[PDB]
């Protein structure tokens, strides 16, 4: 993918956000900014220029799967990858992700060759 690629990494625990952001620098890409819950990333998201988006799941103010599903309504940006990394690994969460348009799901705790991995899978998906 193109190294100028615009990440959103979206989490409530800084921690996690801390380790998304250096696994992408880690990857080459180095155009990252970081959003606490729905709201705050679709305040970013409106600013315009982003090119895929990481989000949790478990988030005050709107949970990663409201974000997921108005993403994915909003003719602005149906279109972006988004991966879920979260926490809930049951199947009842991986389905309602999946059916409403998430283009990954990641279950933490995850590897550092899982994200890239998973990345990368969407990535080849998507011709990028
Ligand atoms: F809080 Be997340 F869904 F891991
Ligand atoms: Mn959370």
């Amino acid at each position: 993918a193109d190294k100028e690629l615009k990440f959103l990494v979206v989490d409530d625990q800084s921690t996690m956000r801390r380790i998304v952001r250096n696994l992408l620098k880690e990857l080459g890409f180095n155009n990252v900014e970081e959003a606490e819950d729905g709201v705050d990333a679709l305040n970013k998201l409106q600013a315009g220029g982003y090119g895929f988006v990481i989000s949790d799941w478990k988030m005050p103010n709107m949970d990663g799967l409201e974000l997921l599903k108005t993403i994915r309504a909003d003719g602005a940006m149906s279109a972006l990858p988004v991966l879920m990394v979260t926490a809930y690994a049951k199947k009842e969460n991986i389905i309602a992700a999946a059916q409403a348009g998430a283009s990954g799901y990641v279950v933490k705790p995850f590897t550092a060759a899982t994200l890239e991995e998973k990345l990368n899978k969407i990535f080849e998906k998507l011709g990028m």
